[PDB]
């Protein structure tokens, strides 16, 4: 076969970043579909080919393992697939029709990468151990591989919500309520709560609106990132506020305020669910010590970064913990974060 | 002379770290005198030593300066002046009396370090640029520098207040109330911004005592330290919220929280001083960035970390700024964090 002819060569070319500006005229219309597709024909195959040299230079006692193997295997068969839409005229509406179909199974052929890559970690905890310098390696490869999968997921999703045949621009909303998202996160979250727990804290949701105060805050951003970091940041907060007030009868709410400035939207979510020590905090967000015989919170951070964001934790032992959710404000400056290869 | 053989001799130790249990011993009495003067006598030309070889190994430009020659001329001088008390027997009281006055001296012929060390970095600046490659190297030589400064003064104060011929020791208090210190600084930044502004926020100070509630929050600490800390952020978080209702008449309290859990002890500092974008924080923190044609946070940040705590800073662009002092609770835990070498 072909695939590592086909790896060092798209490998050579660097990922190309995109904007939310870009994202938005590349689904301003239908007629852009000719556009999208010879542009992802090229970006996909590079964007798959980096990551799956990166994956070839691990050690040998990573690479040779079954969900290496498993994984690398989706990504040579996914490569291959966009391979045969190089020479395919753009001008032939089969051409894109089947274009977008082979999107979609590859989205799929990939849906079960993130348990299939816990299983990897678990496996080398047993095998080799879970010391320090593997921690950094395991965090460096993941946090970068995971954040290759979730840009190429985003172009796959914005061609083939659009180009199926609007205020919504694929899966992109450029005026999404924050407080709308972080209402929908904390009601799924309560949901769950109260059916394990038979008990769930309150909401309370603040604006600040710097520039014009009491007008609603509004953004150009992907909700269904929101909603995931939102989610796994709520139900955090309501295990810990919950299973902290065990012995007693008042159960604290949930505080979150969304600040909006000249160049960040920040949003803080608050709890009093007992806190965590400064020692155990860097522990949540890796891969090795959430594995054991999940990944919430390192991907949720990945969804932050994407665009150029962060997500931060700062507890207090004894009382509380505040996690803040910083993303950029303008469209300008929301530009996909790739891994720099 | 014997200068590069001392600091070549002395620099092939390790500096012990010491644990508050050990100062509180060293400090006990005055029998210890003996003692301290037989540890220090080695322990001090270790730690000078180690910290002279680093700067021996800065490059060529910044060694040949007038700062970083005259911060060397002292720390030679500072280490030959203990090299004569390696002979004396310490059972003559005179050798005693002897030492503690050679280290006031070595104290304040080192008191304006900090002042010279920020004349070399604006001197950086305008000769070299100010790149992020310099701003790294800066700051790595500048925190273990200004941390080894922190831990040789320690000791020496440690000596020279308690052998002078009892409640705290030395400058350690056993029964810190960390609420008293927060209002001590509190105050002293008030009386500053009442004379520059005509205005000052007012202060609300809540204690969590979780393992014991209602009690008052004491611990083993250095006051001097911990007001330092709090002193520098309180003046920041007056200046924002002064200056950023300048146009309003309604001036928002600074707010601070005192958290005891098992471990540590957490003072969360929050104004709503109008924020600072993310991509601003880590400036904040920088010598090079924050020197201009001063150094209290990335300091303060130094004392924290001297005993194995930590200061963070998380803003909200719009609305204000958290500061959390992260301290060990325990005094088994607050042990000596000195560079590593
Ligand atoms: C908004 C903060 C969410 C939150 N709260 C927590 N409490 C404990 C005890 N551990 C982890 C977490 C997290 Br993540
Ligand atoms: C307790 C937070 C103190 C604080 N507040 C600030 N506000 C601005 C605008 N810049 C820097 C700071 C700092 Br440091
Ligand atoms: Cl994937
Ligand atoms: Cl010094």
């Amino acid at each position: 076969g072909s695939a590592p002819k086909y790896i060092e060569h798209f490998s050579k070319f660097s990922p190309s970043p995109l904007s939310m500006k870009q994202f938005l005229d590349f689904g301003s219309s239908n007629a852009c579909e000719k556009t999208s597709f010879t542009f992802l024909r090229q970006e996909l195959p590079v964007r798959l080919a980096n990551i799956m040299k990166e994956i070839n230079l691990l050690p040998d006692r990573v690479l040779s393992t079954p969900s290496v193997q498993l994984v690398q295997s989706w990504y040579v068969q996914s490569l291959l697939d966009i391979m045969e839409f190089l020479d395919k005229d753009p001008e032939d509406h089969r051409t894109l029709s089947q274009f977008t179909d082979a999107l979609v199974t590859i989205r799929n052929r990939h849906n079960d990468v993130v348990p299939t890559m816990a299983q990897g970690v678990l496996e080398y905890k047993d095998t080799y151990g879970d010391d320090p310098v593997s921690n950094q390696n395991i965090q460096y490869f993941l946090d970068r591989f995971y954040l290759s999968r979730i840009s190429i997921r985003m172009l796959i999703n914005q061609h083939t919500l659009i180009f199926d045949g609007p205020k919504h621009i694929g899966s992109i909303d450029p005026n999404c309520n924050v407080s709308e998202v972080v209402k929908d996160a904390y009601d799924m979250a309560k949901l769950l709560c109260d059916k394990y727990y038979m008990a769930s804290p309150d909401l309370e949701i603040q604006e600040i609106n710097a520039a014009n105060s009491k007008q609603p805050i509004h953004m150009v951003y992907v909700p269904s990132h929101l909603y995931h970091m939102l989610f796994e940041l709520f139900k955090n907060a309501m295990r810990a506020t919950v299973e902290s007030h065990e012995s007693s009868l008042i159960l604290p709410p949930i505080k979150v305020m969304v600040a909006l400035g000249e160049e960040d939207l920040s949003i803080k979510m608050s709890d009093r669910g007992g806190g965590v020590p400064l020692r155990k905090i860097e522990r949540l967000f890796s891969y090795m010590y959430s594995t054991a015989p999940g990944y919430g919170l390192p991907i949720s951070r990945l969804y932050a970064k994407y665009f150029q964001g962060d997500l931060q934790l700062f507890s207090m032992e004894g009382f509380g913990t505040d996690a803040v959710i910083y993303l950029k404000a303008l469209s300008t400056d929301s530009v996909e974060r790739l891994p720099v290869y």
